[PDB]
């Protein structure tokens, strides 16, 4: 069994989108929605609809991926729409991620899903943590901002959601974030990690950055960010004992979905592996994670959430 | 065609040396980096007493870099002042010491003891702002508040140019902030991007345990997993400290990758992980390699490509 019991929904699996991979219009959350993975999420929403960043802005990778999308969404009032119009709960649940440019908007677009999440379900993740807008840096490395964002939104809100975090590096900071969000019982979980934050690829035949936005800087994901996602997973899995952990990084394969639920995810993301294959990927998914299972004798994903054994 | 550098006074005969904390800790290591074909090298940073580390395992290699929670084993600040002072051979290559002082009170007695040294010896002091692996010492250089302390006092302390070794940045703002308090002081004469991504956590699947002892399994990386965060740290600061030179440190382990750390801006190339898989015959093979590029492109000097990377 694969199910996951969290937030008064049964989830047939563990598995969704990471935020911006298949969910940006009514045929990507269409395809997300048929497919085999236990949920979805929409694309990161402004209040406004944005084109985002010029081209190129995405770059494949042998070892995963780079981008500067720029937060290219069709507004929050699309997402609304489909959120309380056009999902099939039945299928599965479904998140929506909001990633207003301040504090304000990020209110003003909360304040409007209360009705829908009371009516509907639909579960709120906010991301403190893009990493490709120009002169807005992520929220999640300023803890008196990242307070001040979750107080606003707690207020506004007034109902459970969840963060999505940049990766952190330094002990230090997992405790002072740790110790921002233990100040908040409205955030049930919290989702590590976001994009390892403004890495640079170079052409070495043409010597020449392969994105176009902000010099060739963008955000990195894919089999980079393994290890620092399933650090932030089980540092934050210590930290937050009364939230749950979503793990997101450098998942391709079922081994690496039981390694971060080993590290403590209850749900696991999948973007870049996910741009690379198609959705198809969630039955894949499925099925390797339960030949890991089936050979080690767990007959639940509870048997081994955050069992992951130290020296 | 030459890989020659000119920088701090010396003559270098190519732009690679090794990361610090890779093969040299002790006298043995330190000799086979002076007999390879390095440019230069660099000492293991160091403590004003002598650490033995971490317990084991604190290395673990992997297919793409490695993670390690080595703990600053070093032989003590009078071993590499001592070796700096008569058993380095300067006909050979310059010599860099690293120094990682767990209190700024402790790097500012260790940085005294090597001026004398460097005025008669000419010992490059790498200032140490980002070991992530030392229980309880957060890394300094992702406090810009406790950074500029830092390098107030070694700047008044040790008075002579000297370089930083820095953690990896993440932010724009970060750059910003970091750039501006490393312009603020003129004796900070080169910046050297990464040390390690910290804190990252590897598992083995079969076992369910993670692969290192301390710290619960965290450890920092290295090698392939760095070298995008690498090339953007060194083309961050290249441009944003145009009075200071940047050195190049993560995910090299071939001629290709030394270019691209060039071509971002870098006048040295450190090597880390790769250098502890091969050994310091990798230093023959990256001259070889790096030449090679050179010479399919056209270009006769390092100086012609140093910084030159094309945005769009
Ligand atoms: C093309 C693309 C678009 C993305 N857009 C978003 C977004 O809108 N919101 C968000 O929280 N994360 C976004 N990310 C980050 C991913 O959600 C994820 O955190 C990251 O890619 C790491 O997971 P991976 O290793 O599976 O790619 C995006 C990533 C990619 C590659
Ligand atoms: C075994 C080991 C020991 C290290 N010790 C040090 C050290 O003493 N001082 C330091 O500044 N960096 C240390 N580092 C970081 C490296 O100098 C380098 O910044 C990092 O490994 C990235 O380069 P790479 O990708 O070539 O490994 C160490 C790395 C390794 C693998």
């Amino acid at each position: 069994s694969l199910k996951v019991n969290i937030l008064g929904h049964e989830f047939s699996n563990p598995f969704m989108n990471a935020a911006g991979v298949l969910c940006t219009t009514e045929e990507d959350l269409r395809r997300m929605t048929e497919s085999e993975s236990g949920s979805l999420i929409g694309k990161s929403c402004t209040l406004a609809p944005r084109t985002g960043n010029p081209e190129p802005r995405y770059f494949g990778l042998p070892l995963g991926s780079i981008n500067s999308m720029g937060l290219p969404n069709l507004g929050v009032d699309f997402y609304l729409s489909y959120a309380a119009q056009t999902h099939d709960y039945s299928r599965k649940p479904l998140f929506l991620s909001m990633s207003g440019l301040s504090v304000e908007e990020s209110v003003e677009m909360v304040k409007k899903l209360v009705p829908i999440t009371k009516e509907k379900g639909t579960i709120l993740e906010l991301n403190l943590s893009c990493p490709n807008v120009p002169g807005k840096p992520q929220v999640g490395y300023d803890f008196d901002t990242t307070r001040t964002y979750l107080q606003k939104v707690s207020e506004a809100y007034g109902l459970p959601f969840g963060v999505k975090m940049p990766p952190y590096f330094d002990i230090a900071h997992f405790d002072m974030a740790a110790a921002v969000l233990n100040d908040f019982p409205l955030v049930k979980f919290i989702t590590c990690v976001n994009s390892i934050g403004n890495g640079l690829v170079i052409d070495p035949a043409n010597e020449t950055v392969v994105i176009k936005p902000k010099q060739g800087f963008g955000g990195l994901g894919g089999k980079y960010v393994l290890p620092t996602a399933l650090a932030n997973v089980n540092a934050f899995f210590r930290r937050c004992p009364d939230k749950l952990v979503f793990g997101c990084g450098g998942v391709y394969s079922g081994e690496e979905a039981f390694l971060h639920i080993l590290a403590g995810a209850s749900m696991v993301q999948v973007g870049t592996a996910l741009h690379d294959e198609g959705p198809i990927i969630f039955a894949r998914l499925n099925k390797e994670l339960q030949e890991i299972m089936t050979n080690k004798g767990y007959k639940t994903l509870d048997e081994f959430r955050g069992r992951v054994k130290t020296m």
